């Protein structure tokens, strides 16, 4: 179990709205790094999850041997441990278990979340190029495996119902899953086919940032159309990208129970990998912009409950113009108009600040997190803080051009030095071993 | 504890003299490193120490906040765990509990050992700079602690008999250390003063391998007269520069049990850092060459006991002029001639190959490990395979001017698919995060 | 051990009921303070917690670090000791442990009561503002920690029954707990949930002082009327503030084994901070007046067991009408009639006398300890000694508008010299160093 | 014992003389005050003494029950324990034993002393006004008090030789004392008979510090004359005022094998209160100015061992001009030039750098403490850092016109956090509570 100096400093909005606007980035820190790096120059190291909660941690990755790109062959990395104070006040994350789930089964775009006593991660079986699943009717299989702290694994296949025939593909959204009175609930997304119930009830339906408006040079009516067609993709098996939650209830006996609920399209965007958080009593989602809008994407989920299970959710966005991401052609970082898009990188935003404390919602928030500075190109890693219109507070790693990918952050704070920690689990590109150093960067984030 | 797959192929000689010349490198092989990176560009991890045995593993190094140089700070990470196979077939050294000893204590030169349920390590306290170590004649505070698995942890001050006024210094080889017969035994060197009775009956010995006349220009009268002065230190306090190993009963209330038995300067050179081995029921030495002496030292060690302690040991040399080490001046990798040098690298070499079964001891020895290609820089890592004259096989990491510097390797058998497994821990120069980056490379030493 | 001059003078009465008419407050006397100070102008030292025995003393207090004002961190300072004759002949509180629980777990409000061989506190964990744990249905983390005297130091997070889904919160009520017949004895306090068995078999009921008829001017119907509705918090919640006692077997395994036992509201006014007394073998309450009525409040309370555990308790109050408390509006010390209030002071009371040493119960009670003298504000300290309707002895500390808080008051005799010495802990307001600033004061109660 | 974390960084020169030059002192930092406070208006506690070493702490104090004169009554206060870190990273000084000598024996101007497992405290019982002592051929009671952390407390009444006869008075310097090879060394100072040896050997001897020319209006011939008259005091009954140091060998039947060693005044100014300190393997000495010279005035001492026993003192002073003291007359802060003087304050600091690792002994030294900032009143206590020439770093406490007297500053290094803190005990006078509080100040020295 955590520290005495973190339990109570986990999952929540560490500062007040006038705070956030005194707050600033320390420098980095360093401890041993607990995400396990490559041992040949070209194994891959790719796709992270990280859960933290009030008693533990947990985190995953994929690993190929040769190369990043490989639809028959991986294994995947799971570890987990808690957090404690070193001598000079920061933390260190200790691991207690390590496990490498290395056995011919293809786990893919897993995501992981802390659960009393283990892990429970959610993964999709990859037996063929990602744009082939959107063309196959079938969807590919889907496992959630739990790993206990007392090394009992239970793995099992399950199938939600509303799932076949449904959905062409469906896959974790990579970001942490969080657990919610009783259940674990995953980021997913995926396509569904033409003429279904979702596809029929999603018709029409559309989303547009409440700060496009002011950015964008198209009219209203232009943009409403636009914005409309950016949900199917000719590309993708002509398929209706959809974001949503899977939605599963602690058992080691999972087969239909776990649920799929996706999102309205009038409250999110094109589907994409995503993360789910928890601040306090409220669950919060990041969607990765892989659309047209390429600035950071949050919303307060709100779960419906229905005889004890979730029958709908709910997502109102905190609107902000605030951290680009690279896009490819009409879709870079400059980017600002509706339209059909399928570029991005995975990008997800902490919080500092609660988005309900302003009379209106979401007026005045903050948040961090990195990205890659520049329109096009996954290069310039940068952390930051920021708030709906600007930067307030940033350091870029390395020199220009340096290489990387995705970036998980995840913040929490030492009760006891009354400090808060945020460590951003950066994917970068290396020159002398692996493709990619998966790097857990770390440093505080100062009030002053 | 390990798998069936590696529980009967651990510590032992894998080939015979004839299948030694027809061994070679594989392909580096890549596996999750279990040995933890650095956050910050200037974070330093060093020294590492590896044992590994029947049942499982420890490992261990230094780390130190900014840059490699710091006397006052400097905490230690704890390793352990188990080796089980992947599905490719190769090892994964799993992770089963991490420790950081964090508190204030500069612990340093630690080398560790695997001991039945945990790990021993021993470390001494730095409190100034190693120079200042030998003219002080109140020699460092040492500590032996034992760790384990089932998380409880004792660390001890020892006093052993003839250490205080004897050794005005005393570090710990940083090498691994053994478990042999009840006893826990650590590679010690440092140095003693003139006048004890240690420096009287270390008095006029001196060691030439047997290798170096041939390549020596020097006479013999010459010869001999400068090894003897090989062993005394001006720049090191006047002090005679002593190999020799620690003994401790495996107790967790130690005190002034542990037995300091040094080598005699008739079997071995001058003083240096050095790692413990085991080799079925023979234990063998390896003394770094930071003397005249550039090429690789090792020792079949016969340890006597009187009244069930140990009471002396005798090393025999295993000749070789094959493997030298970068050193400074007139002690670079090309010198052969005696005289009096403190310089070097640590590098230590695994017999592939049983020295005993030759008529004549060590006649036809192979052994494998790395070293770094260069006469005075710590440069071009090479992983190689060697007999007593020659490389007969090797492969350079990186690009020529790659720094590396120290390198532990280690060997062992997969009783199912039966091949030798060889894991090269070298200290790599990065570019990107910290100072060093300690990798655990790994790959297969293929007969034929 | 305390010396054998205060061995058998601790918990009693020790005048009789003539006596109690010529009892006056003697000069205070100087003695090194065993009460830490704050060392900067802003850190902050409040609610202290003071238990005597026969064989030593525990004290505590909490410590913030900026202003009081803090519910993330915050320090608990706990200490031990006995008492012993000085040459001047008073009393002398000499420390013989101290401990300074810093971790990060924010305890607060905490009891702390003598056991066997050290000390037991009960605090709970603050993680919010006190209003939001009144809204919050699910009640602060209750923890009781046991230190001895040897060291060794057991802390519990406790689930007592009834506690869960009824209390909104719950609190300690800071004053001294006790330990009786095997069972450590805690006062506690909080808000019920509307609904719940207790708020049901607690409704209708309400308490009025014997006295208050005299003094208020309103009518038996308006007054019952308005006393049964000051049990009930619109600010804090909609709870029924609630007083109680947790009674806690002396176990190091505590986990559901304490007991919450509630008073009930026709013997005692609404919740508040209280204290426990043992006065030979009867248990005693003082509860803060925090509601209409300003006066001192004092309670015999009959604990009832079945089956060798606490399971119900009866108070029975010392009727009196005097020693006022400065409060908030109609609620000042001037206050006279039922209605809701929520301010007040916490001063507890020593009884000198014993209530039921007269044919009708406290008809003549004398007793002593500090009180802010004022209506509405936190000023000028008064110490005093009183009996039901006047003061008879008084002395203010300080000049006119000097500020103070809270005030603990303990008196015990010297056997020997056969004096009574009273012990008046008061936090003062200070302009040196802190913001407050703990002062046990302490003087002697002469009989003449 | 000590924390890890502190074992390793006490009494030792924590920068180097570069990075003196880049100190400055950080904000004070709040902790409980293990100095106990007076709990009446006109209780007067004085004259602190404080040893720390590696394993533990030493605090002592006088108490006098009404004003702070009185040559009859008054109690010592005694005090022990060890550092440990808060969570909030900074010291906490832990108190495990305290301690009351309150008899009738007038103990004062008490220095104490680390030693091993416990305390060596070192007073002279007080019978009359101190001028009366100089008058008196006949020295005061000279005692030693020993005081295990197992609570044996042992007292002996020493007298040493060449005392009786000799020395009109003898006291110890208050200030605290050390433990150096197997003696408890003890500054002392006193009035000295006319005619004695010690009086013929010390005839004409005078010392004259480094920067006094270029500050003194002066000539040579004129300066050495009015110095040489500045040793002897008509007020104090026609004595020579010396300084020394007490040497006591560690045992518990002392009797006369403790020895005086003065301090030639050729090394020295007039004798008066003063600390002894431990830097590393030298001891060095701290002279309040009590004479013409009002600047801060320490010496590195080497004493000289014959057969075993301290046999002479040598005193090289480390040249300064900086740190003025409030004195009387022609010997306020601003005096500069010789004549004989007998006004002044306790104010000892501590150096932060080493003196002799500049090719001119104390060249270059900076040093920290604190010292009542005005020419002839002890008002305006400041806490600072300086070198020889300038206060490169200071805060006053308080406004101005605070009263203030003493100040014993200490500083120890956290080895974990790498951080220098400094605890600065003042006695500052107070309105609310005793004459005096006798404050532990601590706060960190920043490098930058
Ligand atoms: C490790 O912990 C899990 C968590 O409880 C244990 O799981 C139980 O497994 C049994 C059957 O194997 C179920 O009937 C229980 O309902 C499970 N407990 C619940 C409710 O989570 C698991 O058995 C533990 N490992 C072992 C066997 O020691
Ligand atoms: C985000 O932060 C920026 C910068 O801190 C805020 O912009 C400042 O707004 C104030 C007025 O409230 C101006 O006085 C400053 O000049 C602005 N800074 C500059 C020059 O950019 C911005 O208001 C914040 N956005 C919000 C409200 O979320
Ligand atoms: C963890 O394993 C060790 C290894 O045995 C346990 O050590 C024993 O400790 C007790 C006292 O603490 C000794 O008297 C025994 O001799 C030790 N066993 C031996 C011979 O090694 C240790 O106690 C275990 N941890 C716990 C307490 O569960
Ligand atoms: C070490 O290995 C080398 C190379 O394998 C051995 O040298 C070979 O020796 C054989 C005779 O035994 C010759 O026929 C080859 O021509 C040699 N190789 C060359 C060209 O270098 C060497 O003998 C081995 N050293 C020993 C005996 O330990
Ligand atoms: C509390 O103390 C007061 C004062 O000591 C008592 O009042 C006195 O009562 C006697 C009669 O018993 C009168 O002769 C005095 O004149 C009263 N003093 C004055 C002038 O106030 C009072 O009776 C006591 N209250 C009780 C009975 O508890
Ligand atoms: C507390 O510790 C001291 C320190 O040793 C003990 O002192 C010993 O006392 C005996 C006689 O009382 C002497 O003969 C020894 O020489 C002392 N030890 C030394 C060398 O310091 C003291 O006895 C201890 N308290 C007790 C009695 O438990
Ligand atoms: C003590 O500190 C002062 C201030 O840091 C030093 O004075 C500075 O000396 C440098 C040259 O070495 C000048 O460039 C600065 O202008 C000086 N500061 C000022 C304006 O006072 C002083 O040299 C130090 N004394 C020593 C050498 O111990
Ligand atoms: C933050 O800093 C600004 C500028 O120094 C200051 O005026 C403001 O009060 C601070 N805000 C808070 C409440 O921390
Ligand atoms: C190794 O290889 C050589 C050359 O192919 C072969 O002649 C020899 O028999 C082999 N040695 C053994 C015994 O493995
Ligand atoms: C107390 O004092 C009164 C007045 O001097 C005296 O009459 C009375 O007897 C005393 N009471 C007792 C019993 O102490
Ligand atoms: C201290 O600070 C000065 C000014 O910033 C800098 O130039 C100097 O290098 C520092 N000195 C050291 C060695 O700490
Ligand atoms: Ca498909
Ligand atoms: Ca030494
Ligand atoms: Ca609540
Ligand atoms: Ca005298």
């Amino acid at each position: 179990i955590n520290d005495n100096r973190y339990i109570n400093g986990i999952n929540q909005f560490y500062f007040s709205i006038a705070e956030g606007r005194n707050l600033t980035l320390g420098p980095l820190l360093n401890m041993p790094s607990f995400i396990p790096t490559a041992t040949t120059p070209e194994g891959c190291t790719r796709i992270p999850s990280f859960s933290l909660t009030k008693t533990h941690w947990c985190y995953t990755h994929n690993v190929i041997l040769n190369g990043c790109q490989d639809h028959v062959s991986s294994n995947q990395f799971v570890s987990m441990g808690i957090i404690e104070p070193t001598s000079a006040g920061f933390p260190f994350f200790r691991t207690l278990k390590t496990l490498y789930l290395s056995d011919g089964v293809n786990r893919k775009s897993c995501s992981i979340s802390t659960v009393p006593g283990g892990c429970m991660m959610y993964c999709f079986v990859s037996t063929q190029p990602e744009r082939d699943d959107y063309f196959s009717a079938a969807p590919p299989e889907q496992r959630i495996i739990i790993m206990y702290y007392n090394d009992t694994i239970v793995e099992r296949i399950i199938n939600p119902p509303g799932v076949l025939d449904v959905w062409a593909t469906l896959n974790p959204g990579t970001g942490s899953g969080v657990y919610y009175l009783g259940w674990v609930l995953f980021p997913i997304y995926g396509g569904v086919i033409k003429g279904t119930s979702l596809w029929n009830n999603q018709a029409n339906k559309y989303f547009i940032p409440q700060m496009v408006a002011a950015l964008c040079s198209q009219n209203q009516a232009t943009q409403v159309q636009n914005a409309k067609s950016s949900y199917y993709s000719s590309w993708f098996g002509n398929r209706m990208i959809q974001s949503g939650i899977l939605a599963c209830p602690l058992r080691q006996d999972l087969t239909n129970e776990c649920l799929v609920l996706p999102f309205s399209n009038d409250q999110v965007l094109m589907g994409a990998e995503g993360r789910l958080y928890m601040y306090g009593d409220s669950v919060y989602y990041y969607q990765r912009s892989n659309s047209w809008w390429p600035m950071t994407m949050l919303y307060k989920v709100t779960i419906t409950f229905t005889n004890g299970q979730p029958s709908a959710i709910s997502a109102q966005n905190v609107p902000t113009q605030q951290v680009p991401r690279p896009g490819t052609g009409d879709c870079s970082a400059t980017n600002r108009c509706p339209g059909f898009c399928l570029t991005g990188v995975y990008a997800d935003a902490w919080l500092l600040t609660n988005p309900s404390s302003t009379s209106t919602f979401g007026s005045e928030a903050t948040f961090t997190g990195s990205y890659l500075n520049t329109a096009t190109q996954r290069i310039n890693p940068t952390m930051y803080i920021a708030n709906n219109t600007q930067i307030i507070s940033s350091q870029q790693f390395g020199s220009s051009g340096q290489e990387a990918a995705y970036g998980h952050t995840t913040c929490f704070r030492d009760t006891g030095s009354v400090m808060v920690y945020c460590i951003y689990i950066i994917e970068l590109s290396s020159s002398l071993l692996g493709q990619f150093q998966i790097v857990p960067f770390i440093r505080q984030v100062t009030l002053s």
